[PDB]
């Protein structure tokens, strides 16, 4: 993890980093071009860059976004917003979650379109913009798919009521209506899409809104790819920009690898144990590799006696408890593993692969749960 | 997570952070003074500040270190070392894990004492020292307690030879011998302590080393507090500095809390579901608070339908899957919860406590496996 950085930018190199996240510029640009080709100019692309470009580094990723002429960017935090703007990007910038009031106030300076899900919230936010003499562009969130997270519940009369109240705020300008799908299943997306079509219709008619000044947007990566009719005015794709999307969609390239270094290989006698609480017993005279990565680097404890890594193409297993900063792996069967060798914690190496699915199985949850936190806990390096 | 920072220091505030880590200065200073008094001047104190000071911020902790005259600091990465030096620390700086060779080389500039646990590594390390015209002070790691992680196995004859080989390197100046305990258990500790004493005797004799020019150190926090005969010349304390140690040792104060904000509270009708995959069903008309923290902030997916948070001192349950950036909690029983309210994710709030124990139970591993990543993924703010 760099302790000095400038708008998402570090001064580290692979040589002086204990572990690093490698981000492929050309995989990114390929996935952008692919998505653009799939939209075929019928819908527009908004790149979802929350969680610091999903752990890829918003400051690394932005120059590709600008290069490919992407017109819309979605972020979550104020620092992400600040970095988007400092990169020169001048287009539509929207937050894809509710902000707290004081967080929202601090982001007025970035001309961000803010998300609104409540009459009370809308009232509070309206007062903040009034105080600063700004008109704040807002996307009203609807609970059409049923996340019950950011959105107003338009399947009740109370909801429709809050929705009119929201449209009555003098210093808010409603520029969009959105929802978010709760389940990556085509049937369930279509149920949600039908609900979203009815509820936006109802609003636009009954609150006398201009359909032509509104961007209607519902689709994430899955929906965009699997349910074209969910494309509407604009799509919000995160995972597919990064090659983390529908497994069958192999036209999207993986933009990230997670790597470290062998510091040294050591000889340990049979009967020796490894790591805290001695959870692994050596059944033969071993050679153990000491790798400069641990759970403080996001290589989570749960990988204890479960993980595999790649060195020189070989699939080598983790032994003992993962330490804070150090990981032991068994290279008894791989005499070619040397101090200085590159390790692959996630990705591909010379014919070997550590897969998304093997990691999700160990972790008990989706990979973004690990990689968003890899990206924070280690320096990112743009390659390709 | 700040995307600009200068030597572990950021320009963010509680008011513009979606979530943050509060580090208590006075807890840190209390813990140092207590440690020092307990060591009663009989043994040297080396503050282990690995993993960005265990998630507390090495740039935030250093001034206390310097002021209380701690003479030794232990770190893992080059950035930590760089920061320790930038803060005006001029004393003994030791790495407590093996570095890779190019990592080690980039660190020469911080006059850090390096760990060594191999003849091969030693020779390799000898050659870099040579090439740079430096004598590198080294600590030699011994596998006395059987971590089988960093140290030479002195329980074998090849081990002993490797050891003697290490002491033979012309550009390496051995200043210390160390080991690390594998089990937090008094008896297990004494077993390892007896072995360390024998094996250090053996080595001092056979290498003809000046005992009085050597520091012997084995003890971390548990050993230091629980087995005083393990204190030797110098201890290496991590958790105790931060109040994460033996649960009965309550003289050490918790230095960290993990907090966030309520963005808004929403109404949703019975039978609505919450979050991705609809994993929680509202059994009553509900008020759901939207909290601006998620797994990309280190609030791990495992807390789904499991975590509790504090708002206005109330113990409030997490409902649904934790999103990347947003967490939903049920505030139907708690009408005093409003947009703006401060949420405690870990720590104390007005009579409520989210404990180390309860979080370790949901996580399936020790709390450091969470908080070192909280610290990377969020702004650290110094209080008290």
């Amino acid at each position: 993890p760099p302790l000095s950085m400038d708008n998402g930018t570090n001064a580290l190199t692979v040589q002086n980093s204990n572990a690093w996240v490698e981000v492929s510029a050309s995989a990114l640009q390929h996935n952008i071009r692919t998505l653009q080709a799939e939209l075929a100019g019928k819908s527009r692309l908004c790149a979802v860059l929350k969680a610091d470009a999903y752990g890829h580094g918003i400051g690394l990723v932005m120059p590709s976004i600008i290069a490919q002429g992407v017109p819309c960017v979605a972020v979550a935090s104020n620092e992400e917003a600040r970095v988007v703007r400092a990169s020169g990007f001048t287009g539509q910038l929207v937050r894809v979650r509710l902000a707290s009031l004081s967080e929202l106030e601090d982001a007025l300076q970035y001309d961000m379109e803010e998300l609104v899900g409540s009459a009370e919230f809308a009232r509070q936010v309206d007062a903040i913009a009034a105080r600063h003499g700004k008109t704040l562009r807002i996307h009203m969130a609807l609970n059409s798919s049923g996340m019950s997270r950011n959105g107003v519940e338009m399947a009740t009369w109370s909801g429709r009521g809050e929705a009119l109240q929201i449209t009555d705020q003098k210093h808010l300008k409603l520029v969009a209506l959105m929802t978010h799908f709760a389940v990556e299943d085509k049937d369930d997306v279509r149920k949600g899409l039908a609900a979203f079509n009815e509820q936006t219709d109802w609003l636009i008619k009954h609150a006398k809104l201009d359909r032509s000044k509104l961007t209607l947007h519902a689709a994430n990566s899955f929906a965009t790819l699997e349910v074209p009719e969910a494309r509407l005015d604009m799509v919000r794709t995160g995972g597919a920009l990064f090659g983390d999307t529908v497994p069958a969609r192999t036209e999207y390239q993986r933009a990230m690898q997670f790597k470290s270094h062998v510091a040294a290989v050591h000889s340990y006698p049979a009967g020796n144990t490894v790591g805290y609480d001695r959870t692994f017993t050596l059944a033969r005279d071993s050679r153990l590799a000491n790798i400069t990565v641990g759970y403080s680097d996001g290589y989570r404890r749960v990988f204890t006696n479960k993980g595999h890594v790649l060195i020189n193409g070989h699939r080598i297993p983790v032994v003992g408890k993962v330490s804070m900063n150090t990981l032991m792996v068994d290279v008894t069967d791989f005499p070619d593993v040397k101090g200085g060798n590159e390790v692959v914690l996630f990705g591909k190496q010379a014919g070997g692969e550590i897969t998304q699915a093997e990691m999700e199985e160990i972790n008990g949850a989706l990979l973004a749960d690990l990689y968003t936190v890899w990206g924070s806990s280690n320096p990112k390096i743009l390659v390709d």
